[PDB]
């Protein structure tokens, strides 16, 4: 084989050595850490353990960290006792956390409840179960209208479409989990309910700040308003999550197929990497198949050109994780195996003619050195039937690629010249078993130009 | 809107004449009748229903029967419990039908599966909940080795994937339920189970003989055999049933997507229409909204190229059938509105040449003249922007045109030149309100031909 | 095969109907009367005998009337002998006609020689051998600076390039030219030196007061002014002459190649016929052979695009008119051979570019195409089809015009009623022009309840 | 700027340096010494101005050498008078060389004519003016039927079409002429009347055996013979000198056009140069404008895609040698200016092809290319690039011999150790050539660890 790459939230079952490199024998190539729970110790370990896995059998892996973001939600009920809401009653929500609900009212976490809202608003409640509108606006008190029966449990998810909500990028804790992070030196961070741009500048400027500025933020994409900035956010983020389950909360059901394929397309026109998670092979956490639903729905985020699918719990806690990661596995390979090229700046000119020489000499590897990376994803942008060896003397670098569509990263010294470049290129294509004597390869590079820019390619016979 | 097109399966819910109209408002387009359950006095009464809505409001709906088709079930167990199968052990199915079975042994509904099987085949059971190797074949028992733990109720499913199975097409019921159809007139049938060329056959032999020589076969492909003889079955066939729930049963599950999409693709090709069913809205059976991954699963349907989607008891049994109407009518509606034309016999060139001419001149309409609708479906196949109003003598066409995409039957008095079609298409293009003065619109016709070609394509504004 | 059309001038050696009959067998498509020379009679009789051998053998010509047009000319030189004139030397032209002529001066033919010229222009005599620049204007006098050596004759042409000369586009001459053109029924004049939109207007509206109005225009591109004014000289015309030898005279000669492709690719997205003319094989009127510059210059005009060819002395004057057409429509039939169609708003265009799309499609050997005007035919031949195009008209003056549009074949029909009727009946006249045969595919183009000039219709038949 | 090329034969009017220096100022660009004329001392004369001329004002030429060749021909006849031969009469040609002619009999230069011919075999006499057919062959006589009328003078060019005639492609004379040609450093030989793969093997032997074998063999397709031999031909030289008007001899006229197209076409696709030769400007011996017809031709065969084109007497011996240059290249400019570039297994054409491709997504002005051969350089050059192409290579010879491929600018140079000095050197020569400034992109071109004779990489800068 697959092209594909495979993101796996890392959990107790599957935290150890032994686990970890069955979990990378199976397809896993990216750690995903959620930091929704656990403490450092735990994920701190689990680092180790990758590392260990790592240097023993010479792979590579990245490692992910998912922050918890902030998020609204309900509070507590008399007696934790779940409530019934029937349509058309008076409901009202209140700042004012000291206060256990019932069934005319409850407290929310958010104390800019009041301000963001307005009379005509909705506001839904658990994941979308409830809805509501909002009547009127006194002191502390949001008043709504229950629009449709339902049972409200404690601390639950509230939800405001088309309503710009003011919480800021980060809570007290996602800024220690994020210097954990640059202690440990993750590749990716992973930044929960991205809303618009300036969410991402303030998790780069906490970055800068404790020596991750290589770190890449992969901005999620979770509601309607990160949605609507999309464009800026991209421009922002690194790469981008797409989470359907969450983004399906808040915005009318048919348009999120659209914005999926919308968000894909747009990121790989950016040359950014983009990750397809949330609700992919769920039922496998009790299951030891997927449903055929599950398949497809899979299938076709790969076909709409995702250069990653992610597992949740499937992997982390549930019981058949080498499971969902081996036919995962499959449905990459089987459904990469079918996808063409898309042959439609210098660096695009050079890396869009590299693909299509190699396609037309028929070679079976583009060799690409680059420092930061973008060359590499430069060229994975056009889908080629070639797998792409990155050879680079950063290993920030090589751990990020591994998340890029169809990319095998090289760690190598420092390479001094052009010429040295094909020289060593060749001994290195054929040391990887991705290609043979006779073989063509299409060798990428940029010479004499300021790192960001690829201008050169050569075709060589190994 | 939409073109897609919606069939709807009738149940108690939805079988009043008050029901039936609201569906139709909703986005419904055919009657599907289940045969599976009901009697002929029920599915009588459906049928009379809907004419009755149909003569009051001038609209147009097609009746589609659906046979219950042959299967292959376990049978009884002691005390009708459950048993506990175990991985590894030894497991006997018999063709003795007296045999009440237990956790070592039941009968089997057909008699020839001592024959049919050999040693090493798969034998599942329940949805393919559980796998069994045949070890041995002796007398009327087939010996086998369980491969996984399961629960074995009474009455379920068996799947002999990549057997072939020498079941008739036809039961004993479905022979009179065949003859109740062509009594009633109704447009299609769907035939189950459909495994081979042979079984059409039987099924068109049996309704030519009860006056149902003009009754389009929809075959269904639901399993391993059907999707490994699909082009004869095609080729015998009027249209195709793509059932995704139970061909997943039977084949490995990454390849489901890719066999929906294969078929689609070449029923497209043959001018013959699809429908996509099963596993479409199914959780709007209990719920007024369904799941993003439905959502999404259907309109990836659509842009495969399917002519029909299908509920089944979201619309007969289920709490929400108007609500599923709708969004499923939304979604084709929200699809439909963004895909292309696909431009690439003398047919296939003066059809494809209209849809070219029509989208370079911008027209809202092509105007067919049909006796039995395949200029209408040769149009179709280029997917035009423009809807298709099909001109025919034939009521039965004008109702089995309902079904294909994109198209808008209109019954007539017979037009007896080229002119003539001229003169009063360009009214009935305006009195359909899908054109007006100015518009141009393109008229595809027979001239001096048999029917069944299509060789005259001409521009007029209205 | 062939589909190009040749035009042949006929003179002296060409205007029995013996001779006119081996042209036709030759290739020849349509017969130019040059007005330049001849009178009437002579001009009335290659007409009939034309009709005369069309009406023998079932063969149809079209008849294409050429004035000789307003022309500037320098007159008489003492003793009637050259003047050698030397550059840098003053050199006065006088528009007094009494003037016999000498190395200082000589008289000009045209009145307002000293109005339409300005100091500062060039005057060109003898074909452009001789250039002069204009240095004043003195009552009857233009006074020039001579700009380059040369011996001037008698009687020599004069051109005055990029000064718009103030003449109406018909003399005298041509006027009379023209009702005998009425009166003897021809079916296209080819007008001279038209310079600007208000001459096709001006000759518009003279066929008109004498019945032409069914006349085919053919307006002749000579000259700078012209070419300058030639869209909108296209847009008045129905077709165009291009005149290279003449046009050559006045615009740099690494022009000339250009003006022709354009103006060919102008009028084939016109709809309008064009012919290519002057200096084909024009050194077969001495020899039976023609130079290899020459063969290779008419197919490269063929390949341009052009719908005819024509032949001038070769075929009027010249020692060898049959070998000149005969090897002219070699070149056509080896030239059309190998060109390809062409597939590029309007509903006419969109259903003619189809039925050629469609007729390639099918492989189909023929284009059955219903026209009252012409207009639905020549929409077709736009886009080059390898099918031959068979247009049905109950009109003779389109049935004769269309002779003259490439690969057209036109057949006179009683009136056709409908659209089944016209496919009734077309698949039988195709079968009957041996342009198809049982089994062929053919396409069938035609107007269905639209006004005349609107093609909306195609048709697939099986003979 | 122009792109295409310009061929000048020189003789007395056109061989001092200040004629050549004029010369090259309006758009010469290869010197062709015709070795049909003139002795060592005028050639070796003519050679020795131009690198005075070369070393003088730092202009770079080529110098092609162009044999006489093989020539059959009619020898005297009585009296030295002109004789009427009569359609229908018998006729005998007699290799007995001391017969004086007249209208029964003539001899002819060729000992083998009795052997080479055969009965019913065409002969043709003064460049195809009179035909023949053989009816016997009887001890030195060659008998035949006279097809057309027509004069015969003395020393008249024979043709055999469709005889293989069996002498060696090289005479005494043209041995002589190469070894001449390997003592003087010519660029290039254009060897007459080749006919066939083997002829073309015999001249590189040949100049090998005397330090030429890095002389590139143009050869001249002349005859019937050499065009059906063309693709062994082909692929056995160097280039192709198209030469339309002997060629006319012996093929159908209509076929010349073709055969013009098809043998530029192929040369192309071989990265092989091709020159249109042969009845360009000839008018300009006499007259200081070209005909229309003329212009025309030329430009026809530069969109046709030659790399070169060529002037003879218009340049040696005619009155107007600079304005035939000088018109021939306003030609050229103006027929470069509108062409297009053509983009469509080997490495070599995947990377120049996609280097062209890339210099014109770009909008970039110059591709500068690597040589040590010509090769590379050359292959760019088959797509017709809009950019001028800066060939850099440390070899003389092909310094030089690029001066005829099609819109390449040649470079001498130090050796270059790498591919990034490559790019930077090749950055700083685009400067200095003027062909580019500060900001414009380049695609540099070149062989990175290959055997020379491969192309392997493209890299895109700015300046």
């Amino acid at each position: 084989m697959k092209k594909t790459k495979i993101v796996c939230t890392i959990g107790p079952k599957t935290e150890s050595e032994e686990m970890l490199a069955k979990m990378l024998d199976a397809g896993m190539n990216v750690m995903r850490l959620n930091f929704s729970h656990g403490d450092y110790a735990e994920h701190g370990q689990r680092i180790q353990n990758l590392r260990n896995v790592m240097s023993k059998t010479g792979k590579t892996a990245a490692i992910l960290l998912d922050t918890k973001g902030q998020e609204i939600r309900t509070m507590k009920l008399e007696g934790g006792n779940d409530v019934s809401l029937k349509a058309g009653q008076t409901f009202t929500f209140t700042t004012d956390k000291s206060v256990i609900g019932n069934s005319e009212m409850v407290a929310v976490t958010y104390e800019g409840f009041t301000t963001d809202l307005s009379v005509g608003n909705t506001v839904l409640v658990d994941d979308g179960l409830i809805g509501m509108e909002v009547t009127a606006i006194e002191g502390n008190k949001v008043i709504c209208k229950v629009l449709n029966n339902g049972d409200l449990g404690e601390n639950k998810g509230v939800n405001l479409p088309g309503v710009s909500i003011a919480l800021p990028a980060l809570a007290e804790k996602d800024k220690q989990d994020l210097i954990f992070g640059c202690e440990q030196g993750v590749d990716f961070v992973a930044a929960s309910f991205i809303r618009k741009r300036s969410d991402v500048i303030e998790i780069r400027e906490h970055l800068k700040a404790h020596g991750g500025e290589n770190i890449h933020i992969i901005s999620k994409i979770e509601n309607q308003e990160g949605l609507n900035n999309f464009d800026e956010i991209l421009e922002a983020s690194d790469g981008i999550m797409v989470a359907r389950g969450d983004l399906g909360v808040e915005i009318p059901v048919e348009e999120v197929i659209f914005a999926q394929k919308m968000m894909i397309e747009k990121c790989i026109r950016a040359r950014k990497v983009v990750i397809t998670a949330t609700q992919m092979l769920d039922s496998m956490i009790k299951n030891p198949r997927p449903t055929r639903a599950e398949a497809g729905d899979v299938a076709n985020a790969i076909l709409d050109g995702t250069d990653a699918v992610m597992l949740s719990g499937e992997s982390a806690k549930g019981k058949y994780p080498l499971e969902a990661v081996s036919i995962m596995a499959t449905i990459c390979e089987r459904t990469d195996r079918v996808m063409n090229s898309r042959l439609e700046r210098i660096t695009e000119a050079v890396c869009r003619g590299a693909v299509e020489t190699a396609e037309k000499l028929d070679a079976p590897l583009i060799v690409v050195a680059t420092q930061g990376g973008k060359s590499a994803r430069a060229v994975r942008k056009y889908f080629p039937d070639a797998t792409i060896l990155a050879l680079t003397t950063n290993e920030k670098t090589a751990h990020q690629l591994v998340l890029s569509k169809g990319v095998v990263p090289q760690l190598v010294k420092e390479i001094t010249s052009t010429d040295d470049f094909y020289r060593l290129g060749k001994e290195l294509a054929l040391q990887s078993g991705l290609a043979h004597k006779g073989d063509v390869v299409v060798m990428v590079s940029g010479a004499l130009v300021p790192s960001g820019t690829t201008n050169t390619a050569s075709v060589h016979v190994l």
